[PDB]
């Protein structure tokens, strides 16, 4: 296995995937690396393994439909890897904790949000359509670009979207389009 977090690329007290090399710290892993589980497979391959059983869940699909899906467990899976995906990002770190907003000539968002506060979210099942999580991650970067305006720190938020949409794209095998 690797020696590093798979995520944060950080040593530590890492627990070892059993059906791949990858490596986790306990909350880096979404969902948090389960107690006991003998031979324990990570959401790299739990997700592989849906693919592989229903090939066709990749044939494309239309966003509109995606995001009415129920949150039943293959799509709580799904959400739970693509938070996962974008804390592997080291920018992450700029959207993770609860954010203020104290800055001359700007307001704060109406509803602020965060990677935590959406982590804890998926935890608690209060998602009950993969639009509630989606949602949440897109306010996420919508609340940064209105807020920084023209300071050159908006870039961030543009950047981490993208890694969010690709990912969302991705995982959730939305159709290709020019
Ligand atoms: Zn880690
Ligand atoms: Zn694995
Ligand atoms: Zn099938």
């Amino acid at each position: 296995n690797s020696n590093i977090c798979e995520v944060c690329n950080k040593w530590g007290r890492l627990f070892c995937c059993d059906t791949c090399p990858r490596s986790f710290h306990e909350h880096c892993h979404i969902p948090s690396v389960e107690a006991n589980k003998n031979p324990w497979s990570c959401i790299f391959c739990r997700i592989k393994t849906i693919q592989e059983r229903c090939p066709e869940s990749q044939s494309g699909h239309q966003e509109s439909e995606v995001l009415m899906r129920q949150m039943l467990p293959e799509e709580q899976l799904k959400c739970e890897f693509l938070l996962l995906k974008v804390y592997c990002d080291s920018k992450s770190c700029f959207f993770a904790s609860e954010p203020y907003y104290n800055r001359e000539g700007s307001q704060g968002p109406q509803k602020p949000m965060w990677l935590n506060k959406v982590k804890t979210s998926l935890n608690e099942q209060m998602y009950t359509r993969v639009e509630g999580f989606v949602q949440d991650m897109r306010l996420i970067f919508h609340n940064h670009k209105e807020f920084y305006r023209e300071d050159k720190f908006t870039r961030l938020g543009i950047q981490v979207q993208d890694i969010f949409e690709k990912n969302f794209r991705n995982i959730f095998a939305i159709q290709e389009t020019s």
